[PDB]
């Protein structure tokens, strides 16, 4: 039945929906097409920030970065305050997640460094995770336009809720690093209607949004319930049927989130 709901959904919205919550010690996995291939979109902010972060020590974030304004490509909210100024790697993470600034991330890829303007490393440092499925091949925003089908730039939630759970809840970083990170996405802007819509207001939530062309949009969360037992929540989405120009739907996504915490609670 949680199968036949998310399918309904699927018709109500007319897209492709992708849910995953891990197992835990007391409730089975969660699965809708938990395997396919969707675009990484923003999403993939969140451990490229753990990827800056296992890597540098904690005082790598006091260092200062210069862009020009040329350097700006896509959403900036914050970057075009302080490209005379700059920034720190401190201050582009937490851009990187607070509001998915696209030329913040494309500073920490080239960061870290190597081929594809540092896409190599990254991808690298899922690997050391366990996630031999996903990969990262261009920056911002081209990115975010890949053509359905289209392998590069991809992944599934299944990959990338079991990365998020060794971040956040798994000794994948320092617990000094850690907290840094899940306080970045507990104060999180981007996210009012997607998952935290669907969870009640007593659960606790922190997450990082993707969005993106042809109707894509994603959230991936650790929830806390009021007892403060906690579980991680991938869910994605997309609409190619409306192609390039397809309007992504936060509705299904704030829907979809609802029945995982019906399943939960």
């Amino acid at each position: 039945d949680l199968a036949d709901r998310f399918a309904e959904l699927e018709r109500r919205y007319d897209a492709r929906l992708g849910v995953y919550v891990p197992a835990t010690g007391t409730t089975a996995a969660i699965e809708y097409r938990a395997d396919e291939r969707f675009a990484f979109c923003s999403t993939f902010k969140a451990p490229l920030v753990a990827a800056v972060l296992h890597q540098n020590p904690l005082t790598h974030l006091d260092k200062l970065i210069t862009y020009t304004s040329d350097d700006i490509r896509s959403i900036s909210p914050v970057a075009q305050q302080h490209v005379q100024t700059g920034m720190t790697i401190g201050q582009l993470c937490d851009a990187a997640i607070r509001y998915s600034d696209g030329t913040a991330a494309n500073l920490l890829l080239a960061d870290l460094g190597g081929p594809g303007g540092g896409t190599a490393a990254f991808t690298g440092y899922l690997r050391s995770l366990g996630d031999t499925v996903s990969r990262l091949d261009a920056e911002a925003p081209e990115l975010n336009r890949d053509p359905p089908g289209d392998e590069r730039d991809t992944t599934t939630p299944h990959a990338i809720a079991l990365v998020l759970q060794q971040l956040v809840l798994g000794n994948a970083l320092p617990p000094d690093k850690r907290a840094l990170l899940t306080d970045w996405m507990a104060r999180n802007t981007t996210g009012a209607k997607r998952i935290r819509a669907g969870f009640p207001a007593d659960w606790k939530v922190i997450d990082k949004t993707g969005t993106g062309d042809y109707g894509r949009a994603n959230d991936i969360a650790v929830v806390w319930s009021p007892t403060g037992v906690p579980y991680v929540v991938a869910v994605m989405s997309d609409r190619a049927g409306g192609g390039y120009d397809a309007e992504p739907r936060e509705a299904l996504l704030a829907e979809a989130a609802t029945c995982v915490a019906g399943v939960l609670a």
